[PDB]
C-alpha cells in the first residue's frame, strides 16, 4: 500500500491552486501505440475518479518551436470548446501518424475535418479562456518543475510514480495507478 517514494513523490515546494488532478502531456512524444497507451491509462483514471473530482490535463510544447507554441493554443480551444476526446488523436496523427500538420491552418483544419466549425475555432483561438489557459499549462508546468511528460499530480503536492508500480501488464498497472490516484485525492 501507499508510501511517499513507492507509488507517489511529493513535492518539495507545493503548489497552490492546482487542478484536483493535473496530467501533462506532449504531441511531440512517443510513438503512436505509446501516445494512445497513455490516452487509455488517462481515460481510465477518470473513468475510476471518485464522483466530483476532475481531471485537467494540460499540454507541453517540449523543443520550444512555433508549432509547439500553437498545438499548446489549440489544446486551449479543445479544452475551450470541449472536444479533447474528438481531436487528440486527429492532432497527434496530424503531428505523428499523417504527419499533415506544419502550420496553424493545417491545426486548424484538423479541427474542422473533425467537425468543428472553422468560424468556432477562429473565436476560441482568439479568446480570454484560450489566453487564460495558455498561461495557465506554461506556468503549472513552471510551478511544478516538469521534468518529462507523461507526467501527473494530485492537488499539487504528489506526483504520479509509475517506477513504484507493477507495469508489467496494462491492467494491473491501470488499477493501482487510478487507485493512488484516490489516495492521494483524499490525503
Amino acid at each position: 500500500q501507499y508510501e511517499d517514494g513507492k507509488q507517489y513523490t511529493t513535492l518539495e515546494k507545493p503548489v497552490a491552486g492546482a487542478p484536483q488532478v493535473l496530467e501533462f502531456f506532449s504531441f511531440f512524444c512517443g510513438h503512436a501505440y505509446q501516445f494512445e497507451e497513455v490516452l487509455h491509462i488517462s481515460d481510465n483514471v477518470k473513468k475510476k475518479l471518485p464522483e466530483g473530482v476532475k481531471m485537467t490535463k494540460y499540454h507541453v510544447n517540449f523543443m520550444g518551436g512555433d508549432l509547439g507554441k500553437d498545438l499548446t493554443q489549440a489544446w486551449a480551444v479543445a479544452m475551450a470548446l470541449g472536444v479533447e476526446d474528438k481531436v487528440t488523436v486527429p492532432l497527434f496523427e496530424g503531428v505523428q501518424k499523417t504527419q499533415t500538420i506544419r502550420s496553424a491552418s493545417d491545426i486548424r483544419d484538423v479541427f474542422i475535418n473533425a467537425g468543428i466549425k472553422g468560424e468556432e475555432y477562429d473565436a476560441a483561438w482568439n479568446s480570454f479562456v484560450v489566453k487564460s489557459l495558455v498561461a495557465q499549462q506554461e506556468k503549472a508546468a513552471a510551478d511544478v518543475q516538469l521534468r518529462g511528460v507523461p507526467a501527473m499530480f494530485v492537488n499539487g503536492k504528489y506526483q504520479l510514480n509509475p517506477q513504484g508500480m507493477d507495469t508489467s501488464n496494462m491492467d494491473v498497472f491501470v488499477q493501482q495507478y487510478a487507485d493512488t490516484v484516490k489516495y492521494l485525492s483524499e490525503k
